């Protein structure tokens, strides 16, 4: 089976030559597509004759409606738009199809040999006839017998330059999806093209192609590999430095991932303090609001103050507060809003429902509570725009230490391991406080084996401090495959070998990095005392930014992403999208989970701003 | 710069007419490409004429020395070939050059159009003239003074079509790369093509740029990125279940990682071993050549005959032997070249330097060697075939309760982590075996050394347990017993750790099933680890006593796992690569050597 195609100027008899290409097999289905020019007309009726006569395989003709002649860009397109849709319809496949380019413009051979190589074809050729006939034998065939007279003496030329397999994209292109409007004028189909769709999507299939293959080179640089389709002047976009003002509407759209943040230090001031106390259960019991005041230049301070000051700043919520089943309700809803705001794509939130038991709530009910909060509102959300959330609970600073309070936690969660298997799980323990040396010994002094032997990830919270004995237990002694705020990691060389190596993901908090133990800001070059976050990135760290506390921090998620501009000099954008992908491997979540959240992660915003 | 590339035929004056397309402005040297028909050569004296009498931009006519008039297609590929060539010099840049398709035969337009298409342009236009010149006012300008008027009297319409990207690969071929022989028979430049490179260097780039468009969308799934660039039906060969018969030669030229081999195993008998004992220093000292029966059917046993059995069969070799000086050679330089034969290109072998410790050469003195051997055995082998060897140290527990022994080779190993940084290195140690968890293992954790654990021959779920979190194994080698604890294997996918799996060894000491019809309750685990995501890892353990190699170890899982795919092959390759105690830039040489897989030969 074989479709023919060619194009029909002023000359006709290119349509009966062509004919004769496979010697007396001829073509299963010949079409002809022509303009609507009033010198074309004639040629039509007389391959209507000829089409009358020798009618062994099945004929059709058309003509362009909205193309009289080529006069501006505009009328070739528009022919142009048509014949790919003419040539899905009568052509289904590219197997079968063989071309012409014999009559038309040279405008219009072109779009015939180029449509040939975008939708595959089994051949493209043209015909050259002898000057041997006519009036003085000096012309060529232009009568129904003079044609004749070339076929039946040899007189054509042949020049087939040879089939086109045609683009992936495009083999499955069919008419339906782009329908032709046909008129039946008589023996001639006169077509209209509706709408400029095909020529929009070609022009996507191969636009998207050549970035594709400019890209394939760095395709091992790219943490995300969707971002192959990108154009090349966006790629070199994402490999320059972080702008912390031109791209905070960039880096606001990021599907992020949250790995370190505390739902005790979410609403400690402001707008959201009023709003959760007015959810109370009964608005008797709540303490006073106190007066704690916010050191001066917050949330960047003049100076760094300590761990001890930074923790009080959150003494107006916590465990004062949230005892009450209305504000706890609160927390758990206001807090999944700023994580719908930051468009967070996996959270992991760090809870103690231990500090919230009163004498008729055991920490089971407050825990059980907090999970049904988070997948109620988890639920209430589309599935495209939903955070999932998973729990991890809190072996506790100082307030903790005492045996019957770091192992009732660590029962509690392997009960709630167990518990859920969808939705909203408790998917490790935290243990924090590890760097308080008195604790340490708490921590050391507990068994962790059960932990360990339910399928419990362990992250240390190694907090404001300089032991780096510590860092050496938690990385071997408590098993933990998470460090929080290890900011001096780069001291100990051989330490750093044994984090990258090993796997063992860092939590990085920009904002209370910096405002517990300050760091130059916007410094020109690296120095002594700067931020490690491109160090650990060099030394093969699997670092990642979180926020550790919403509120006593009163920074967000995006705000700790465009800090490390002014924080880490010389910073990339490529850098903070790449700690996207370290936190999503970093993350306690099972393969579900996992691959509901690469889906999300690859769908990084296109940048605006990608012109200099 | 605005060069301008001008086809011309049977009409000349579409050159003069074409050079108006910027206006006023010009072009700064425009260029014409003709044939060496005699038709066309009244327009090329006409064009002298016209570039004579309209000095200015450099004026260049080439004619086609070898096309004369379109009779075949092969006149159009060698048409082609110069063209595209002849693009190449005339106009470097793809933002210097204009285009004008005119002038020519049919064909010759959508050449001078389609390879616009593939190597870009600034434009390619069509410059058309209005029919009101000649003697009676009807054709278009021909001669002389009708250009000039043509040109002066606005008779002139340009069909401008638009610039050209091209493609990323090809916008950058050069003139030296396909050059070109310009005879200068007077001012014009008869141009020829030597070979047709720039025709098979330029189709061959689209078909394999269709491949990568077509299989991108599949990836992710694939270990090694750079399969995408494969063919579909090659890449769709990759899917289907290994077959080992017919793969024993793509299986035998894969890139591949050892991770599990002794070298007191390797030459226990045959002509390896008297290869061997005929290089001893001390040929007085040889003990003699003990008779050690093997199993019928080895390498395939017709039972398993158990671990204590398995050892014995390697008694010819080992501590016996490798107390020797030159015997300690040949065992280190005829165990790199068996790498080298099986395109190995990261290996770590297991040794024992206190077991070879006579009382004139102490264990560093063998260690000392060991690594001298490999490392000089890398040095002489040139830098592409060249396998890396790392060295493991192995502690194993003792039927005497001497733990001397294992304190010995722990502290060797932390002796040797700091001594050498470049070339072969010691990378970690080998707990081949409660003591143990009383040995203190925490000092080889401070220096960098990383721990891997041979599962013992019982089905101690809480071995493997105090494995992973009493001594923090990066690696579990025999690891069989996995699934029976679901919580244990969920742990092991989870952390990363590492399988290492030995089909033979398995085989013959503990046996399973070959070729059964589909998975059955005693099937090897592998594919179960690899569903369950675990990182697996197959290697030869001994490759003497089990008489197999790396290849034929790949093989056997095609028996033991009936249904596994010649990508889960690869897939044990890249979990190999990953779980390699290699540094930075011991694992960035080994993911190009990973990267060059070969390429299936029957595919059909
Ligand atoms: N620095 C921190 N370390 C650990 N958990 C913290 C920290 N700050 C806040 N939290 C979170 O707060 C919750 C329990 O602590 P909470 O905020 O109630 O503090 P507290 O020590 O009980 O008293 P206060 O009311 O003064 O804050 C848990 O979610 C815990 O994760
Ligand atoms: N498949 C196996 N399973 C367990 N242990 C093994 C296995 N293969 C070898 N071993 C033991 O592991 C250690 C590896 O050391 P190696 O074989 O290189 O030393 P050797 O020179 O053969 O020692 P020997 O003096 O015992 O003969 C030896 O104890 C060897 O017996
Ligand atoms: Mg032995
Ligand atoms: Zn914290
Ligand atoms: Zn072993």
């Amino acid at each position: 089976m074989r479709i023919l195609l060619c194009s029909v100027g002023t000359s006709w008899a290119v349509v009966p030559e062509a004919m004769q290409l496979l010697g007396s097999q001829g073509f299963d289905e010949v079409h002809v597509l022509t303009t609507a020019s009033s010198k074309i007309s004639p040629g039509v009726e007389q391959l209507l004759r000829y089409f009358e006569m020798h009618p062994g395989p099945r004929f059709s003709i058309s003509r362009v409606q909205d193309f009289e002649d080529l006069r501006s860009e505009q009328d070739h397109m528009l022919f142009e738009e048509v014949l790919w849709r003419w040539l899905l319809q009568r052509a289904p496949q590219a197997a079968h199809r063989y071309i012409c380019l014999a009559g038309g413009y040279k405008t219009i051979s072109a779009a015939m040999q180029r449509a040939a190589a975008l939708f595959g074809a089994c051949e493209v050729f043209h015909v050259l006839c002898e000057p041997r006939f006519g009036p003085q034998g000096n012309r060529e065939a232009s009568t129904l017998e003079e044609v004749e007279q070339a076929i039946a003496t040899n007189a054509l030329r042949f020049v087939r330059l040879g089939p086109e397999p045609g683009w992936p994209q495009l083999r499955l292109l069919s008419a339906p999806s782009f329908p032709l409007e046909s008129t039946l004028q008589g023996p001639v189909h006169w077509v209209r093209a509706s709408d400029m769709r095909l020529r929009q999507h070609v022009e996507g299939v191969l636009e998207r192609s050549r970035h594709i293959l400019a890209a394939w080179e760095g395709i091992s640089e790219l943490p995300i590999p969707a971002l192959a389709a990108w154009p090349p002047s966006h790629l070199r976009w994402l490999h320059e430095p972080l702008d912390p003002v031109q791209d905070k509407a960039w880096v606001q759209a990021l599907p992020k991932v949250e790995l370190h943040c505390h739902l005790g230090g979410f609403a400690t001031h402001g707008e959201l303090l009023h709003k959760v106390r007015q959810e109370a259960a009964n608005p008797e019991s709540l303490p006073p609001v106190r007066a704690i005041p916010l050191p001066p230049g917050w949330p960047i301070p003049e100076e760094p103050i300590g761990l001890e000051r930074y923790m009080r700043l959150g003494d107006n919520n916590g465990s004062a507060l949230l005892k009450d089943p209305g504000c706890l309700r609160a927390q758990c809803r206001l807090l999944y809003e700023a994580l719908l705001a930051d468009h967070v794509a996996y959270a992991e939130i760090r809870c103690s429902p231990a500090n919230y038991a009163s004498a008729s709530r055991s920490p089971w009910v407050v825990l059980q509570e907090i999970r049904n909060h988070f997948q109620q509102a988890m639920e209430e959300t589309p599935e495209d725009r939903r955070c999932h959330v998973n729990l991890l609970l809190t072996a506790t600073r100082e307030e903790g230490g005492d045996r019957s309070r770091i192992a009732r936690h660590l029962a509690l969660a392997i009960t709630a391991a167990e518990h859920w298997k969808n939705g909203c799980r408790v998917v490790g323990v935290d243990l924090a406080g590890f760097e308080d040396r008195t604790t340490r010994a708490a921590m050391f002094a507990t068994d962790f084996e059960p932990v360990h032997r339910v399928g419990l990830a362990v992250t240390v919270h190694a907090g404001e401090n300089d032991d780096v004995e510590g860092i050496w237990q938690a990385v071997f002694k408590l098993s933990a495959r998470r460090l929080g705020h290890a900011l001096h990691l780069s001291r100990s060389p051989d330490l750093l070998r044994v984090v990258a190596e090993r796997g063992i993901a860092v939590e990085l908090c920009p904002y209370a990095n910096l405002q517990i133990k300050g760091f130059p800001l916007d410094e020109e070059q690296e120095g002594s005392e700067t931020y490690p976050l491109r160090g650990y990135l060099a030394a093969g760290v699997a670092v990642t930014l979180n926020t550790d506390n919403l509120g006593i921090s009163q920074a967000s998620l995006t705000d700790n992403l465009l800090l490390t501009a002014r924080l880490c000099p010389g910073i990339t954008r490529l850098e903070v999208l790449k700690t996207q992908v370290f936190a999503a491997q970093a993350a306690f979540a099972n393969q579900a989970e996992r691959k509901a959240l690469w889906a999300r992660l690859a769908q990084v915003p296109v940048p605006t701003d990608t012109e200099q």
